């Protein structure tokens, strides 16, 4: 009686919401405690029972602030080291970002309480997943979006991993929210109905992990090299850094020519405008072709548009065998989804002169097309996403092609130091290779450089913060997974009919 009465105090539920929210962060890399996601969601769903609507929104806000406050605070690293702002505003922006993200999880908990106030089996297993889908969709969409920390990504090695190739990661977000809601109902009402339903709903997708939607092509097996140039962020875009960077990347590549069919350099590895590097690129391209090797590398490219102005792109270019270099070549990719404040500054005229954080080197990029053809090298088809774009599962899936041999992502994660950010980023990358049943080549500056197999497994990786090259054999795969054929409109029809059924019963 006294114990139950203590838990139903509102100031206590808030404190418990921080702890239960923060606990979610342990589900993602580098911690990888996948049950922490179920614990964290049970907290969010149980802690909101039997509360007023605006009371429940306060609890849902604090849960997110525990989650995002402990999970994405690594943004502080990049803001502190390169932001050039005083201490208090630096942490104010980090708490500001974590508070903004928490609106979407507070909005979720408010709506769920007004429309479904009774702690029923319908509000936890039907209304909650659908409304979560909507609010999480809204979080990853408004103001360019930021869909970081979705619990489905923690199931990359867990029992739900067979579900991603069929409906994508957001279906795992859906099921985890649902199974966690039945467990939460099973405790508060001390009923075994929801427990047995939750354990079967959770266990049913386990045999899925054994379906191989893909077929490996061992005849196409190559040696690939990815050079981790380890250029320090503070010097990377300094003009005096360029010759050293070119020497590092070139010296690592020349001895592998004739041995590695494909060589990859990371995001904007060549830190100069493509048009200023034509003697280098031409000489390099001829050298690659004589030996039978192809190179894909990041670079910056300012290109003249229709209205006689320059659009500067964050771009990948290709060179060498089966991909002869030209400034007029179409074998290239321009980053489409730009990172806010790092690659473009909203309200540019107001914010640019405030602090170096709002005027970072090369923070004036344009956006390439949403859909772009694969890169082509040696006869290999590479679906490309640059850095952050690899976490956008639908966008990656929409650029995917049936004749894609590998997924390719190149990234520069040095902004985030030795924090957990690079590992969270790396983990989400792995979900794309599982969803689409292709290997993924990840070339980074110092971030996690690795080759990911067609089921999300780590085939190879080199350690962070070192100047080395990962050279390994990799094998393409062919074949279409259900999620490749569809994207996530099926999950959206489930979200719609659950959300419809749920809103119906609540209109009584
Ligand atoms: C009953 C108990 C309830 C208590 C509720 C608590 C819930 C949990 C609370 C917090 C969880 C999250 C805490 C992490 C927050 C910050 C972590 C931290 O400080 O370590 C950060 C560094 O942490 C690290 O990255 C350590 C190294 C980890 C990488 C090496 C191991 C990798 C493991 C592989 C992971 C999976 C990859 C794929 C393999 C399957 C600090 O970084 P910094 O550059 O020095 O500056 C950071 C300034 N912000
Ligand atoms: C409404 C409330 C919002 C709060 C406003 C302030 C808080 C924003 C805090 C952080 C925003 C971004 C922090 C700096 C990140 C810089 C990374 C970057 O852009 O670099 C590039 C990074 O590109 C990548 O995709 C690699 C990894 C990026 C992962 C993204 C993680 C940070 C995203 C946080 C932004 C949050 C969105 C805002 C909410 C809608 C590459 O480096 P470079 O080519 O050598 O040169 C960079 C070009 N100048
Ligand atoms: C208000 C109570 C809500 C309870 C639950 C019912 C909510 C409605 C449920 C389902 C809406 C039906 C939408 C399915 C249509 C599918 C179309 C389609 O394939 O496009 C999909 C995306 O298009 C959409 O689904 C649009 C988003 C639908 C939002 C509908 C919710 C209304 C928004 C305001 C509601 C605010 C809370 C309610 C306030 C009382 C697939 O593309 P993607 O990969 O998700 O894009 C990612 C880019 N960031
Ligand atoms: C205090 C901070 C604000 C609190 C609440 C925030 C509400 C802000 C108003 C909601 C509308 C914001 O305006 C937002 O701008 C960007 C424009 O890039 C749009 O998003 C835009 O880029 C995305 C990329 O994912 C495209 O998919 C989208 O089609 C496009 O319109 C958002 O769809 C739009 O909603
Ligand atoms: C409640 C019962 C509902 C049963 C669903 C039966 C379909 C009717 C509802 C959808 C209407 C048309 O159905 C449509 O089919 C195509 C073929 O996969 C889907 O997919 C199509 O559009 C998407 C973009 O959204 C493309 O990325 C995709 O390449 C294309 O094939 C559409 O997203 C879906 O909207
Ligand atoms: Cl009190
Ligand atoms: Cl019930
Ligand atoms: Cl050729």
């Amino acid at each position: 009686m006294a114990f139950a009465s203590l838990i139903e105090r509102q100031r206590i539920r808030l404190l418990l919401a921080l702890l239960f929210g923060a606990c979610g962060t342990l589900a993602f890399s580098p911690y990888d405690v996948w049950p922490a996601a179920i614990i964290s969601l049970m907290g969010l769903q149980a802690l909101t029972f039997n509360r007023r609507p605006l009371q429940s929104a306060a609890i849902g806000f604090c849960w997110g602030f525990g989650l995002f406050g402990s999970g994405i605070n690594w943004v502080y690293v990049s803001i502190a080291t390169f932001g050039g702002m005083p201490g208090p505003v630096n942490i104010f922006l980090v708490v500001l970002l974590a508070a903004y993200l928490s609106l979407y999880t507070g909005l979720f908990a408010g709506v769920l309480s007004r429309l479904w106030p009774k702690t029923t089996w319908l509000r936890v297993a039907i209304a909650a997943p659908a409304l979560w889908q909507v609010t999480e969709f809204l979080r990853g969409w408004v103001l360019t979006g930021f869909p970081w920390l979705q619990f489905g990504y923690s199931q990359i090695d867990g029992p739900l991993k067979g579900l991603a190739p069929i409906m994508g990661v957001e279906a795992i977000n859906f099921l985890l929210m649902m199974v966690s809601g039945l467990l939460a109902l099973a405790l508060v009402k001390r009923n075994w109905r929801p427990l047995v339903v939750a354990v079967v709903l959770f266990a049913l997708p386990f045999p899925l992990r054994y379906i191989q939607w893909f077929t490996p092509q061992p005849e196409k097996t190559i040696q690939v090299s990815m050079v981790q140039g380890d250029i320090p962020q503070s010097l990377k875009w300094d003009e005096g850094q360029l010759l050293n960077t070119l020497k590092i990347y070139y010296n690592a590549t020349a001895p592998l020519m004739g041995k590695s069919s494909l060589i990859i350099w990371p995001e904007s590895a060549i830190t100069d405008l493509e048009i200023n590097q034509q003697p280098f690129l031409k000489a390099l391209d001829g050298e690659l072709r004589d030996k039978g090797s192809s190179l894909v590398t990041g670079i910056v490219d300012a290109r003249l548009n229709k209205q006689n102005r320059y659009d500067t792109y964050n771009t990948i270019i290709t060179l060498g065998k089966g991909a002869p270099y030209s400034y007029e070549s179409a074998d290239r990719y321009n980053k489409n989804h730009l990172v806010p404040f790092g690659e473009f500054v909203p309200l540019e005229s107001i914010l640019r002169p405030l602090a170096p954080f709002f005027d970072l080197p090369m923070s004036s990029f344009s956006r390439g097309p949403y859909i772009q053809p694969p890169l082509s090298a040696n006869g290999i088809e590479l679906t490309a996403a640059i850095a952050y774009e690899i976490i956008l599962g639908e966008q990656v899936r929409d650029n995917f092609r049936p004749d894609t041999d590998y997924l390719l992502t190149i990234s520069n994660d040095a902004w985030f130091g030795k924090s957990i950010g690079p590992w969270q980023h790396f983990q989400m990358a792995r979900m794309r290779a599982l969803e689409l049943a292709r290997p993924l080549l990840r070339s980074t500056n110092n971030g996690i450089t690795a080759v990911i197999g067609p089921q999300g497994e780590i085939q190879a990786m080199i350690p962070q913060f070192t100047r080395e090259v990962l050279t390994t054999n990799v094998t393409p795969t062919t074949g279409l997974t259900p999620y490749a054929r569809t994207g996530n409109w099926p999950l959206w029809v489930l979200t719609a009919l659950f959300g419809f059924a749920a809103v119906l019963m609540s209109l009584r």
